[PDB]
Parts: structure tokens; sequence; C-alpha cells
């Protein structure tokens, strides 16, 4: 082969070279000792990794059997819980405790604000995300539907002053609401000056300062005609840029050019569900971008530097110019042929990611080319997705411990952001947090995966409600509150993030600004956004809502019961007309085809995908988990027939084809369906859905993408 032999391992040359030539230099880790470490960590932890996966299977088979042996229609909750407890699904709740995680940066312990997630394989998107710490509110408002495109205010190819004035007014109101003047409104400001370390705002008839002078954080330029004024509210910065000579500032009563918001406080660079990586070449592309980010030298145009300000008293200071970076590794399930053992068996990808993303993150703890890019406190921040229960969390912590030894890092350098996105984690959440009590930096409700797991776990119980109905079911509302309750009780306030899920509708920003405010109102110190634009707009919510106060008020409250968590989303009798069935079938077949065709044919794992009604959605692979499981569930219980499925797939394929008309590399699925690997992948996900472990889509998706790549090689 072309592989490199290290003990029992056979490592793809492209990976071996990348690590030796690019990742290792500058870390002071002995290369041979690194590789011996890899061989040993893989040998030592692989058995437990497999035992945990087998345990998921044993539990699911027992639950499957429990539903099948019973006829009683209304589920008996006392019996169901007793059962789950007996088999070891539902574990006892540990005594109260406080997390001890230390050496964590302020962006995580203290600051409440948006968290942006992007595919690590797209260098330009990663770079924009890293730079998304600051973003223009005017661009965010003018460019989206937050300012309605009513008659007269529609966007054209050139600047619409009517629309621009609405942008300015929206922003002035935000200022009054966030950093109130002692008297009057920012709407009537004519200028800004700094006198005796105090901000002075000129009104037409008078002058005034801030109602709370402490919100004045600094300025740039001369105190008597500053070029910008820096404010702070709820720990987040706001910067008013002053330039009468700008095309917007010329129209403005105070010569204001823009309002800049501190937006994406943190960013998660994603190796999991938003990317498609199925071999050594794909992993290396990902690792190389992550390396470029940590070394500060990624260029696709470059990483931003820190921002210089004058303090109110007159001294100099600096604020970070970049989003603090997490990396999301893959979870415990999949293997990847980047490394195989002597028998030819692939190595667990989660173990590999911990070794390589962790090695690479060392560069972010030291000076670039510039000061160090990432954690000044010395932490490496890893998001670990798709864990099922406390023993899997413990396994991840032990993995991190062993990697830390290989890398010569102090124990607990590698912190864990826990995804609460599987049912067995949800109902044992307190124990999961406890298992990582000295490493945990967040918990986050990954509601898409969680919905997928909800369907698969109770697959045998009966037909589930429609996909759109899931977001409002009792189980999910309880799941969201239970998550917050568990974090706060474990002492997360002031120590770790309590996070909520992704807003997926990229073009519906008026809707986002209107509804996503629910999340910090529910005590979430962060929530996910898919773009820098959405980060800037979501930042508005944290100025409107005092998350610290909200969390304080929620303390000690127990707002969800175990019974509510366990309420299966079974459809009621006679729930749907025949037309409603068909629309749901088409909805899910279109969602599957729309996502799968980009994944299999182009190796794209997140993008703006039009849904059946042409709404642009940007969802990771979990959306595929939901739709394929729901259709498998309906097929399993006689709601629809295999002919209904095939008919819908055949109906939706040409539509998806049309939706991709603006794409040079696209190739249509219709009408030669059986010649399209993507179409066959979509079909396989549905018809084999019930048989996939926990409904996971990766085994089929990865195989099909590999098949596609191999065909393209001929
Ligand atoms: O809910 C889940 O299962 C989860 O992992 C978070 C979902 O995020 C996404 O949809 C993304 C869209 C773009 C980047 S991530
Ligand atoms: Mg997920
Ligand atoms: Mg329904
Ligand atoms: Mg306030």
């Amino acid at each position: 082969t072309d592989r490199v032999s290290v003990g029992n391992l056979r490592i793809a040359r492209v990976l071996y070279d990348f690590v030796n030539n690019e990742a290792l230099p500058g870390t002071d880790i002995d290369p041979d000792s690194f590789w011996a470490g890899v061989d040993k960590v893989v040998a030592d932890l692989t058995p437990q990794n497999q035992a945990l996966l087998n345990a998921r299977d044993e539990l699911q088979a027992q639950i499957d059997k429990w539903h099948r042996r019973r006829v009683i229609e209304p589920i008996d909750m006392d019996a169901y819980r007793q059962f789950l407890t007996e088999i070891g699904y539902l574990l006892p709740e540990p005594d109260d405790f406080t997390i001890t995680t230390s050496g964590v940066d302020a962006e995580i312990t203290t600051t409440a604000g948006p968290q942006l997630v992007v595919p690590v394989l797209n260098a330009r998107f990663a770079l924009n995300a890293a730079n998304a710490r600051w973003g223009s509110l005017y661009d965010a408002l003018y460019g989206t539907d937050v300012i309605p495109e009513t008659d007269g205010a529609e966007k054209g190819p050139t600047y619409n002053k009517v629309r621009g004035d609405k942008v300015i007014a929206y922003a002035r109101k935000f200022l009054d609401d966030s950093v109130p003047l002692s008297s009057g409104s920012f709407g009537d400001a004519t200028g800004f000056t700094v006198q005796d370390g105090q901000l002075v705002v000129a009104l037409p008839d008078k002058s005034t300062g801030l109602a709370n002078p402490g919100q004045f954080a600094g300025y740039t330029g001369a105190a008597e005609s500053p070029t910008s004024v820096l404010l702070i509210n709820h720990g987040l910065h706001i910067e008013i840029l002053i330039d009468p000579e700008s095309q917007v500032g010329t129209t403005d009563r105070a010569g204001v050019k823009d309002v800049i918001l501190e937006s994406a406080i943190t960013t998660i660079m994603d190796f999991e569900d938003s990317v498609a990586a199925v071999d050594a070449a794909d992993k290396v592309l990902g690792y190389r971008n992550w390396l470029g980010l940590n070394k500060g030298d990624l260029a696709a145009r470059v990483l931003n530097r820190d921002r210089n300000y004058t303090a109110p008293g007159g001294g100099q200071f600096t604020l970070p110019g970049r989003s603090l970076m997490f990396v999301r590794n893959v979870g415990h399930l999949m293997t990847n042929d980047a490394i195989v053992d002597t028998d030819g068996s692939e190595v667990f990808e989660g173990i590999m990611d911990a070794l390589f993303t962790g090695l690479i993150a060392i560069h972010g703890l030291k000076a670039s080319d510039g000061p160090l890019i990432n954690s000044r406190t010395g932490s490496i921040y890893i998001v670990k997705p798709k864990m099922h229960g406390p023993a899997e969390v413990a396994f991840t912590c032990e993995l991190f411990s062993r990697v830390e030894d290989v890398l010569g890092l102090p124990q607990n350098t590698m912190k864990i952001g826990i995804m609460d996105e599987e049912r067995r984690t949800t109902v044992n959440l307190k124990a999961c947090i406890k298992a990582a009590a000295d490493r945990v930096v967040f918990i986050n409700t990954g509601f898409l995966d969680r919905t997928g797991d909800e369907i698969h776990t109770s697959m045998e119980a009966g037909p589930m409600v429609r996909k759109g109905t899931m977001k409002s079911q009792p189980w999910i509302l309880a799941y969201e509150d239970h998550n917050v309750d568990a974090g706060l009780a474990a002492g997360f306030s002031g120590r770790a993030q309590v996070g909520k899920g992704m807003w997926t509708m990229t073009e519906l920003m008026a809707d986002m600004v209107e509804t996503k405010i629910a999340q910090p109102r529910a005590g979430a110190s962060t929530a996910w956004v898919p773009s820098p634009t959405a980060a800037t707009l979501h930042a508005l919510h944290y100025h409107q809502v005092d998350v610290a106060a909200v969390q304080q008020g929620l303390a000690g409250k127990r707002r969800a019961t175990i019974e509510q968590l366990l309420t299966i989303p079974l459809a009621k009798e006679l729930a749907w007309a025949p037309d409603e069935i068909r629309e749901e079938v088409d909805n899910n077949c279109q969602s599957i085809l729309g996502y799968v065709v980009r994944w299999v044919d182009q190796g794209v794992g997140a993008s703006k995908v039009p849904d059946i009604h042409d709404v642009a959605l940007m969802e990771d692979r979990a959306t595929l988990r939901i739709s394929s499981q729901l259709l498998a569930n309906w097929l399993r219980h006689g709601v629809i027939t295999s002919a209904d499925v095939r008919a819908s797939l055949e109906r939706m394929a040409p539509l998806v084809d049309r939706q991709n008309a603006g794409d040079v590399a696209y190739r249509p699925m219709a009408p030669n369906f059986d010649d399209s690997i993507a179409f066959l992948a979509a079909q396989e996900l549905i018809l084999s859905g019930a048989q996939q472990p926990n409904g996971y889509t990766e085994p089929i998706l990865h195989r099909r993408r590999r098949e596609f790549k191999a065909r393209a090689a001929e």
C-alpha cells in the first residue's frame, strides 16, 4: 500500500505527511513519540469504544421488544419508567454538585451572546466566522428583511436612501433601548464629544450624557472630534462610527456612518454534521484549515487583528478582533480509513479527531507568525456530539486525558462542550455533567439530532407526529427547560455556557429577530446562528434581555418532570386527512433528496437548501436523520406504503433538480433514477432507516459518497 506502518496501525500517507510536515513543527512534541502515542491510545481505547456502541444496541433492542409485547394503547408511565430503570437506561440522579472547570476564557464563563457554527472544510466561511466577532448592524439591517421591503424601500442594485433611513432609525432606537441618554433620544443627536472622561451627546437644544455613564467604554480619534465611540451593555460592545464624509454619514444628523456590534463571541469550527468527510483526503483538508486558523495564517482574505481603543480616562486598551474558536469533533460511532489496523479494519474517527484536532490546537495557544490567536487562558475547546449517557461522557473525558498525555499537555487542558442531543443524555443530564465536571464548558440542546433520536428510540411504539409538529411537542419543551435547569443547578452561571439550538432559516431574519429572543429569555447564555449576519442580528437579543438576571431568577426551579421528558410524540387517532399524509411524505422526501444530492455528489454538508416551499434552510446532517426516521416510522406502522414513498421520491427529484439549476457542477437525478447514487442513497436511508443504529445516517451516507468518489475516479 501507500500507508505508513506504526505499531498495529497503517496510516494514510497524506495524513502522515500532513502531521509531520505541518501539524507537528512548533509544538515541541517528538514526532516518533506522538505516533507511538496514537498507536497506544487507539489500541487501549478501541475496545471500550466498541463496548459502548454495543450497549446502545442492547438497550434499543430491549425497548423495541417492550413496545412490541404490549397492546395497551395509553402508555403506562410508571411501568415504562420502571422498565427503563431496570435495564439501565435511566440511571439514578446524583447528589447536587458544582462544576470545577477552570482556566476558561471570559467569552465562555461570563459573556452571553451568539455562537456561530461553520463547516471547517470551507476555508472562506471559516475565515468569515473567525472575523465575525464584530459585524456591521447597518449591513445586517439593510441587507435582510428585518427592514421590510415594502413599497419604496426595496433593495435595488444601488443605494436606496428611503431604505437607508429606516436602517438608521432602527439603529437609533436600538441605541435608546440599550444605552439610554440621561434625556432625549439618540435620534436627535448632532454630535459626540468626550470631556473629562465623560461622553457628551449633543442634542439640538442642549447636551446630555448617558443615564449610566459606566456604559461609556472608550473611543477612537481625538476626544473633541472622535472617529468612533465605544459603548458596552450586558457585557457586549457597541461601536458608533462617525464619518460625515461617508455616503451614509453624509445623510446622517450626527454624521454616523455605522453601528458595529460585538456579534459572534465564539465560533465552532465543525468537523461533524455540517461537513462531508469520508476518507483521509477529506480529513486532511479539514485539519489543514483548522491548523491555518490556529496558526493565524489561513488565507483564502485573512484573520483580523485586535481592535485599538482609547479608554474614557485617556489611556490605551485593546479588545479581541476574533471569535474565540471551538472545534466540534465527530462522535463515538464512525470509523474512517485514514488509519486502518493490520486486519484492515478502520480506526474510530472520534479517537483520531481528539488526537489530531487537539495536537493542532496547540498552535492556537502560542504566538502566530502576532500574539496568540485563541485561548489566552490555556484551554482547548472541543464540542463532542451524539453522546448517549454518562458512561459515554466519561469515556470522552478519559480519551481527552490520554491525548493530553501524548501531547504533553497538563490534564484538563482539553475542555468539553457537551451536546445534549440524544435521549439517554437528556434523561441522565445531571450525571453527564458530573462525569465531565472538571472539563465541561457548555451544554447545548442540539434539537435536530434530539428529534431524530426521539423517533428512533420509540420507533416500535406507533406512528409519530409530523416533522413540523415536533418543535412544539411536550417532550421537546420539557427537554429545553430541563437542560437549562441542569446547567444552572450545576453552577454554570459565571462558569460555563448554557446553550440552545440553530436558527436554520437563513433568509427569514425578521422572523429570527422576532422569535429567537425566546432563547436568552429562557436563560440561555448562548444560541447557535448559521452566518455572521445572523450573529449580528441575534446579538440584539442579548442587549434586550439580561441573561445573567434571567439565570439568577431561574435558580433552584425544577420546571420539567421525568414523565414530561419521556412523553413520546405519538400521533393521536385519525390525526391526518389523506392530503395531509401526502404533503408530509413529499415534504420529507424533498428534504432528504435536497440535502443528500449535495452531500453525495459534491461533498457539501451544509448550505442554503430550498425546502419544498422554496424557503432557504441551512441545516446540518441531523435534518436527514429526522426525515428518514419519520418516513421509516410511517412505513413501519402502515401510514404509507412503499409505493407512496417511491412515488414521492420520483415526484420530488425533478423539483430538487430544478432548485439546483443555478449550479455548474450539478447533475440531475431525474429521470435515470437508478443511475443516480444520490437518489439511491436517499431511497436507502428511508427503506433501511429503521435498521440503522439509533437512526444514524452516516454509515449509509459515507458509503454512498465513497461510491460516488470512486465512480468519479474512472
Ligand atoms: O441540532 C443538532 O443536532 C445540531 O448538531 C445543531 C444543528 O446545527 C445545524 O443545523 C447547523 C447548520 C449550519 C452549521 S451547524
Ligand atoms: Mg447534532
Ligand atoms: Mg401532526
Ligand atoms: Mg439591561
